[PDB]
């Protein structure tokens, strides 16, 4: 798969969670390889199981299967109670799809890049990308979080590869995330 970019997206993120921290060069590289390489593993099982559908379209439930599927528990609950928060504030509203769904991740940008894992049959459905977006905000916050966390408790207030170590090293189920996305 082609790595796209999603560096504008996680400042955005990173704004929300540790407003007074930014990021080296090097970190966001790293940050930017892991929403990639997750996207890559959740759309490629996304897109397996929606053979299995009449319309064989990618809909979210087909990306919340590969959620449950590629995630550890906690993870899991929590990043597919974020994708259903987020379809739903998207149904519920009226007015940039991003914005309807209440997200900093580019809604537009990951609906072509589903279809772009997409098969020759293949369609992706209305909200499958404002769910996939939710996912990735949600995943995108939670190592921005500890790593961010890591840098307060060392007194500087950017985050380098080093944060990126300890947050993820130091936290179970990221730890085991990363290690299985790193075998495919």
């Amino acid at each position: 798969m082609r790595k796209e970019s999603y560096s504008i997206y996680v400042y955005k993120v990173l704004k929300q969670v540790h407003p007074d921290t930014g990021i080296s060069s090097k970190a966001m590289g790293i940050m930017n390889s892991f929403v990639n390489d997750i996207f890559e593993r959740i759309a490629g099982e996304a897109s397996r199981l929606a053979h299995y559908n009449k319309r064989s379209t990618i809909t979210s439930r087909e990306i919340q299967t590969a959620v449950r599927l590629l995630l550890p528990g906690e993870l899991a609950k929590h990043a597919v109670s974020e994708g259903t928060k987020a379809v739903t504030k998207y149904t519920s509203s009226k007015k940039s799809r991003s914005q309807r769904a209440g997200l900093q991740f580019p809604v537009g940008r990951i609906h072509r890049h589903l279809k772009s894992r997409t098969t020759s049959h293949g369609r992706v459905g209305a909200t499958a990308a404002v769910y996939s977006a939710a996912i990735l905000e949600y995943l995108t916050a939670e190592v921005l979080e500890l790593a961010g966390n890591a840098s307060k408790d060392l007194k500087v207030k950017r985050i380098t590869p080093r944060h990126l170590q300890l947050a993820i090293r130091g936290d179970e189920e990221l730890d085991s995330l990363i290690k299985a996305t790193i075998a495919g």
